[PDB]
């Protein structure tokens, strides 16, 4: 008879202290990591439910364990909302993460060794888009594609590569690209060589949901996304599709299970279901608008201050700052901004002379501060403080000054009130 | 963003289903070997704000900033994991058992390498070479099962190993009730220079209490989930002892960036607190009751004329072969379910039916034991089960048994 009153605080102080500190860090820090956000207490409530106890392999109605009557309802809710929010006729809510959702798509449509056309990591592509240190690069033959000297994808060259290499699948998506991708144009290219157009919209799923970024669902054979980025939900993966055949969806369901996973996390899926409902609110649509809007405001300031912004601008929630001409490593910038309570993340840039762990740039995202209340005014001011730090990266007095400024604004905009 | 936000007043549908599951867990006798009831402390962790942090990499070498406290959290889980099992290496980031196993494969083998693993119908897990799983699709699998006696024949295993010269031998199971000789498997591996990979997901809890042979000191690499007999959150875990810096390097890379992205820091916090609870003395006597209860149910089943694979049990579970009773696991499962007794259809050795239908059921005592049941209650439960199986079409029999379960269930509430 476990007691509902059994808590962590009085049982494990070590773990407890660390947790509480993270709770405060999230309040005293300006999070500018593009892939992060602040999920609602409703999503956390779900994740902390008793649904963590149930084993439910299979799908609603076709499980491999008994007693799945209510978890079946839960999973169905997540599936239906997912389809309605994105306009798909197929959705799989069991992938444990973005990597897992992507892994499923690979194993369901390709054979080890097949050729895949994906966006290079330094140019903005994700690890699972063909990186040699990831399963994508080890199990398949990858042909990369990057961006112009203008900072955008050259669909003319992409087409050439496609025609010359005849890839079995073309991957559209990114982790660090600030432009707008022409989904329809990539589908055209895929169709000309009979390839699959697989789009990973993890980073822009939220913006797409609000209608602030082109929806790829109606142009790709298969789409994947995480639920924890701009979508602002729990950490998890999701597979979506529209206009596919019974077979394709059967393959996709098999790829997830028993293909690459065991039992799903019913408590996390409950959270996905509630987050997908929150993404349906009108306030959610104006929220994404502020996100893109704030992103543009920070870019202006960075350019006015003499900083190189890859692609010259932004059409989404993020942007890259190339620090090569400033003789700074992303690792240095990241660490300096951190001491001022401004959290970003070192990021490789196109033609980066440094390795992924060091990099010559930093990636910035507005989803967190926007969800926190910030607007153009606050964002322009924050961008400014950032450049102040970068400008005098060795001046502890400058960093000190800024630190107090952020602690001050962080207090007026509590994350969880 | 207001802390007062909750599901009840915002999403009545989701809330209603959740609440029902909450009651189902109280009104049902869960006998699914892979399930349990995690403490409210583990749930508390999983519902924390740690779900907001992205922390790729390992403590000290992350790819994002602001990982000072999540680094402390992950270290706690790693240290406790090592101390509880006696390993000098532990990886707490795998999202699940499948993911932990996938890492071990990709870190030690090349697509197409030969692997010796236990056949699924004979008790092996999907990730141990099933053709419908990545293990069976990416590697060359040679299976091995059990005797006519119900146990592994280490003599035949050795023969298979010498003849096929596999690059890795897998020890572990999802539905075997015996004791595996880890040292003996390591002997066999060594003779052909193969890797001995042991997946102890099902018996991690028993091992922790010292109730089942610990494989850590005999295998090159060990994996386990944290949500079965260990009674923690749903997740994976990699353990190793006596390996080299190279091997651990590979293992860390296999998990990330090899097969995963960011870990679930909130789940890892839960792993950390569950591994501390597994250190309690009450936890050791708990596993003892589990194994003990398992034996008590087996006796009754045999006395009632039911075929129990392997003739008995040396752990938390056992299989009931229903072929001679002309019943499918799917039928038994459904019948027992209407009596509020939840089990799961399970393939048995030489099963004439497919995995979705099966000719048997698997039974586990971890849940009811953690719930308070002891030999007396377990013998009585096993009895009711046989009553249902005996008269599987008698709705009057099933109803009477449902009244009995609801009753004993009210006397042993799960969460209070
Ligand atoms: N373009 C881009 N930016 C991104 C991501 C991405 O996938 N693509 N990430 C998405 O999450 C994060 C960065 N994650 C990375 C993780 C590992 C390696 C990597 O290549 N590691 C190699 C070599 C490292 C070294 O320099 O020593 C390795 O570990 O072997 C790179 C990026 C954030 N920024
Ligand atoms: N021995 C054993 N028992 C176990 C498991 C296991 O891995 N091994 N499981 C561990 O979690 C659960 C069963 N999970 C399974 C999931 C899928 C298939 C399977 O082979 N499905 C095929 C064919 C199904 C059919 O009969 O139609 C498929 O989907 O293609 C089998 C078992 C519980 N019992």
């Amino acid at each position: 008879m476990l007691k509902r009153e059994m808590n962590i605080a009085d049982y494990d102080a070590e773990l407890w202290q660390a947790m509480e500190q993270e709770k405060v860090r999230q309040e005293e820090h300006i999070e500018l990591i593009a892939s992060e956000n602040y999920t609602s207490p409703r999503v956390m409530q779900a994740q902390g439910s008793q649904l963590t106890n149930k084993y439910a392999e299979g799908y609603p109605g076709k499980r491999y364990f008994g007693g799945c009557e209510y978890v079946d309802i839960v999973e169905q809710l997540a599936i239906d909302r997912a389809k309605e929010l994105f306009g798909a006729d197929y959705a799989n809510v069991q992938p444990h993460s973005g990597s897992q959702a992507n892994f499923a798509v690979y194993t369901a449509l390709l054979e080890p060794g097949d050729t895949v056309l994906g966006m290079n990591l330094a140019h903005g592509g994700h690890l699972t888009h063909g990186s040699p240190v990831n399963f994508s690069g080890k199990l398949y033959n990858i042909v990369p594609y990057g961006i112009d000297a203008t900072g955008h994808i050259d669909y003319a060259d992409l087409e050439k590569q496609a025609k010359e290499h005849k890839p079995k699948m073309i991957i559209g998506g990114f982790s660090a690209y600030s432009g707008v991708v022409d989904w329809a144009k990539m589908r055209e290219i895929a169709d000309s060589i009979g390839a699959y157009l697989f789009v990973d919209m993890a980073h822009v799923a939220g913006l797409v949901a609000a209608g602030v970024y082109p929806n790829p669902v109606p142009h790709a054979h298969v789409v994947t996304t995480t639920t924890h980025k701009t979508l602002a939900g729990p950490r998890g993966g999701l597979i979506l599709a529209k206009g596919g055949s019974e077979e394709l969806y059967k393959k996709l369901n098999s790829a997830v299970f028993p293909g690459g996973q065991g039992g799903p996390l019913m408590h996390v899926i409950a959270g996905k279901a509630v987050a997908l409902k929150e993404a349906m609110e009108p306030e959610f649509k104006t929220y994404q608008q502020q996100v893109a809007k704030n992103a543009k405001a920070m870019v202006e300031v960075f350019l006015e201050r003499g900083y190189k912004v890859v692609s010259g601008g932004t059409d989404n929630h993020l942007f890259l700052v190339d620090l090569v001409d400033k003789n700074l490593t992303g690792k240095e910038a990241d660490a300096a901004l951190g001491r001022a309570n401004i959290t970003v993340n070192k990021n490789s840039v196109p033609n980066d002379p440094k390795s992924p762990f060091v990099t010559s740039g930093i990636r910035v995202g507005t989803p967190a501060i926007t969800r926190r209340g910030f607007k153009e005014a606050e964002a322009k001011e924050l961008a400014g403080w950032m450049c102040d730090v970068l400008d005098s990266i060795n001046d502890e007095a400058v960093i000190e000054r800024i630190k107090g400024k952020v602690l001050d604004i962080c207090a007026r905009y509590p994350v969880y009130a």
